[PDB]
């Protein structure tokens, strides 16, 4: 997989090249590219953002700036994901769905985001989703991109063979300041085990994800 | 407002010294103090994990070295928070409520998670909370971290989709700024505005 990510803080995508994703990257597995979106400004100032057009709060990042660095970086089989407030909800099947994209590219905004035109622009040519992490507003897509590529990445690089919530693990010591490893989990009864989590996946999802 | 995390991974915190979190701390708004957890650990390979009691993948992280951090840092004030994919949503309304708090502690899992008993252990003293960002499994607590202290930061700094903005020029690449926001009228552009995010809505959200 190739992924780029285009920002005006690099910095905040230095998290991917550390542990599990820095693993595969360093592997090969995955390339990773992080561009400053000001490199594709040509004024003094490089400005990347300018009043919204029929008023109202903050500044809106220019299309022109944004057109240029995506006509660089996509082609026709790009993804191209734009971390926003406005966009679907990202779940774990859209990250497994997106182990089987060749180039992702991360269009990350900040301030009230990013001229529209960019993404009718973009979707004549490749396919395009506007994407949000969660109903919670943040100062901008870097630390979102960080939370999708992780996950894409944990599934890249291979997990472990083992929608219901997980249920509570424990460990040694068998008690600990008074707390008692439920005695199921030392029995040795396999078939026991495997209904006690199953009850207790239930209960906890039941009490804290309802909607499930 | 004074913020503790706790974590293997230290470095990953490092976006929070940057952009509009990074104001915040360098304003003295909010102190934030980021712990390697291995320093609560006592063995030569600084071990913080083991295997699940009754089988399954991975390891799970010991209790005695995270009850000792958490035993340092934390007040019975303190509001213990533990990002997981079987925490309860966190929202905006999460967000805006932690702004009121005084003390927030992180507590970054990795593997499998933290033996259950940390949380139940903690909740003896202090308000815990087990919280997850959304629906989906990442290989650690951090990131998510990161996405809370963002949220929390920028109201302190200071029901609809959004709309779409624009901004100049007013055509490019063939594509016409909307005529309504050229037209500064008020009236149409603010019910335009109000057409727009409740099409948005129903289209992406309509959980919302």
């Amino acid at each position: 997989m190739r992924i780029d990510i285009v920002t005006i803080f690099p910095a905040c995508l230095d998290p991917l090249r550390q542990s599990l994703p820095g693993k595969a990257i360093e592997s090969g597995l995955v390339d990773l590219n992080v561009h400053d979106l000001r490199r594709w400004t040509h004024d003094v100032h490089h400005s990347v953002d300018d009043a919204p057009y029929g008023g109202g709060p903050g500044m809106v990042m220019k299309a022109p700036v944004w057109g240029e660095a995506l006509d660089e970086i996509c082609s026709s089989e790009t993804l191209l994901i734009v971390p926003t407030p406005a966009g679907v909800l990202f779940t774990q099947a859209t990250a497994q769905r997106w182990t089987t994209e060749s180039h992702l590219v991360f269009a990350c905004g900040r301030y009230e985001g990013i001229d529209q035109r960019v993404v009718q622009d973009a979707a004549r040519r490749m396919r395009v989703e506007e994407v949000s992490i969660g109903d919670y507003v943040l100062p901008g897509g870097e630390s979102a991109a960080v939370v999708m590529v992780e996950a894409v990445l944990r599934l890249l690089a291979g997990v472990l063979g083992n929608g219901l919530l997980e249920g509570p693990s424990y460990t040694r010591p068998a008690s600990w300041r008074g707390l008692d490893v439920p005695e199921v989990l030392l029995s040795g009864d396999h078939a026991r085990i495997a209904a006690w989590r199953r009850e207790v996946s239930l209960q906890r999802t039941r009490e804290r994800r309802p909607d499930l």
